[PDB]
């Protein structure tokens, strides 16, 4: 019985937690009080197979008894569509059906937060539904979150709330809280949906050498065997989270964890206080642990990798696990490069090697391959410097707009909404990683820029429309970054001319969040871009400040409503005309 043993593994409110999260994952239009019924149905089940392993349909797989139950209201297409299609399948055609339909940016009604007074009543009404319920909103909001993460954000969550409601100044203790957790989810999420990305468009094998590169840089100490055990484990814990396999997923996290906290003696000397956490802190704790020191005498890799003779011997008779350790010793000694280079290298390295050791004097045409590596090395460090230099001088919001206006020219057609987001999502790189020595920057921002760049993949997949973007996200997981650097100014691209309400605003704007009222001018300044590109300067720089001073006067005219209108279908041909 598979869900009677991931029921005792995990325990009861863990259990509960990721079964609501599943199910709001595979049909994210669901109502919060039919996906609870299913859940509490399936955990009432689950309890009568802790009781009776051999009851009767104790031994279906978690695949089936989940699927059963979610067609059970999945037969209503006037609320969700093709979903009754995924019911009509045998397992695992109906499993790989739902997980098919995720919707990276589903249609969803954003979820305005009550006053903290109504939240904290709330919260001490009925705590449960209160917990499950943020649990809900993520999880459909982000199918692909990383599940036993998003445990550890609704205990931190539930804290939030537990210190705070008793607060003399509830707001200021409970606001600054909830931001963080929202702005740490966001990253969280992204960060996951690379890693599902990875496993589902370029298989097993390419998260596994992300894994060897990242765990070798993060605990150089370690034996490669040892390093080996790791990624092996940690590739089955991703490969069942983004397969929707939650309960195995957290089990097998849980099991990892474990395991590196009883041999931190092989593993790395940074995991002391981590280990010393309750059980989800500790995994949160461990995957974000810094990289290790270096062990001291670390010979060349000349030796090993271009010098000897065995080199082809070596390679032939295993070649992934010669990759690997070429990868692992490479890695472990440049916690300086960025993991997606260290793969661009592990490639140039396979490839020639694929071609000199089937030549006539191997050891002649490989002796040169380390002298390929370094233009390789050399372009991200070129390219953060510029761009670092860049945010200092405008900061994070103009540096935002900056890009904005690069990546609208690069690729005109995507969506508006898309390219707010992913712009902005690439501002915060500078604010991220500038701060940083030139030995920290590279990893942070290069693989910072991998999470934004997948973004705007899995954003565009659903409605291809730039075949610039289709290209730079089909061929190459890790030459993504560099693909989309090399694209310039897109002459094809035909302007939209102008519309005039797209570029006229309403006294509504004034009652936004502040950050609300920048991404509403960072909009208008994608379409100012898209109607006309090719020529302009910073005659954009211009119209941006314009804009803002426009919005600025307006809120506090006293209007009846009359400034943003009479500011409007006058203004609009200003920023129409150069």
């Amino acid at each position: 019985s598979e869900v009677a043993h991931r029921f005792k593994d995990l325990g009861e409110e863990n259990f509960k937690a990721l079964v609501l999260i599943a199910f709001a994952q595979y049909l994210q239009q669901c109502p919060f009080e039919d996906h609870v019924k299913l859940v509490n149905e399936v955990t009432e089940f689950a309890k009568t197979c802790v009781a009776d392993e051999s009851a009767e349909n104790c031994d279906k797989s978690l695949h089936t008894l989940f699927g059963d139950k979610l067609c059970t209201v999945a037969t209503l297409r006037e609320t969700y569509g093709e979903m009754a299609d995924c019911c009509a399948k045998q397992e695992p055609e109906r499993n790989e059906c739902f997980l098919q339909h995720k919707d990276d940016n589903p249609n969803l009604p954003r979820l305005v937060r009550p006053e903290v007074d109504v939240m904290c009543t709330a919260f001490h009404d009925n705590e449960e539904t209160f917990l499950k319920k943020y649990l809900y909103e993520i999880a459909r909001r982000h199918p692909y979150f990383y599940a036993p993460e998003l445990l550890f954000f609704a205990k931190r969550y539930k804290a939030a709330f537990t210190e705070c409601c008793q607060a003399a100044d509830k707001a200021a203790c409970l606001l600054p809280k909830l931001d963080e957790l929202r702005d740490e989810g966001k990253a969280s999420s992204a960060k996951q949906r690379l890693k599902c990305a990875s496993l589902q468009k370029f298989g097993e094998r390419a998260f596994k050498a992300w894994a060897v590169a990242r765990l070798s840089q993060r605990f150089p100490k370690a034996e490669f065997a040892e390093v080996s055990k790791l990624v092996t484990d940690l590739t089955k814990v991703h490969t069942e989270c983004c397969h929707g396999d939650l309960l195995e997923c957290a089990d097998d996290r849980a099991d990892l964890a474990k395991y590196i906290c009883e041999n931190q003696d092989s593993i790395s000397s940074k995991l002391k206080e981590c280990c010393e956490k309750p059980l989800l802190e500790k995994s949160h704790c461990i995957a974000e642990v810094e990289n290790d020191e270096m062990p001291a005498d670390l010979p060349s890799l000349a030796a090993d990798f271009v010098e000897s003779k065995d080199v082809c011997k070596n390679y032939a008779e295993a070649k992934d696990v010669f990759l690997g350790m070429f990868l692992y010793e490479y890695a472990r000694r440049h916690p300086d490069y960025s993991v997606v280079l260290l793969l661009r290298l592990a490639k140039t390295y396979e490839t020639t090697l694929e071609k000199c050791c089937a030549a006539a004097d191997p050891h002649e045409c490989y002796a040169k391959v380390f002298d390929e590596f370094k233009p390789l090395v050399e372009e991200p460090q070129n390219l953060i410097k510029q761009n670092c230099e860049l945010f200092e001088q405008l900061g994070e919001y103009k540096f935002q707009n900056a890009l904005l206006v690069r990546y609208t020219k690069k690729v005109p057609q995507v969506s508006t909404p898309t390219l707010v987001e992913v712009s902005r999502n690439l501002g915060k790189v500078g604010s991220k990683c500038c701060k940083h020595p030139e030995a920290k920057r590279m990893p942070c921002a290069e693989d910072y820029l991998s999470v934004v760049l997948n973004q705007l993949c899995v954003l565009h997949e659903k409605t291809p429309v730039s075949d610039r973007v289709t290209k730079c996200c089909t061929e190459s997981l890790v030459n993504r970054r560099p693909c989309f650097s090399a694209l310039e100014v897109d002459e094809t691209y035909v302007p939209k001319e102008f519309n005039a309400e797209t570029f006229t605003f309403h006294a509504d704007i004034c009652t936004l969040s502040e950050k609300e009222r920048q991404i509403k001018k960072q909009t208008a300044l994608v379409e100012l871009v898209k109607h006309k590109p090719k020529a302009t300067k910073e005659q954009l720089k211009a119209v941006m400040d314009d804009f803002a001073a426009f919005v600025e006067k307006c809120c506090k005219a006293d209007d009846k409503e009359t400034c943003f209108a009479e500011e409007g279908k006058k203004l609009v041909a200003a920023s129409q005309a150069a």
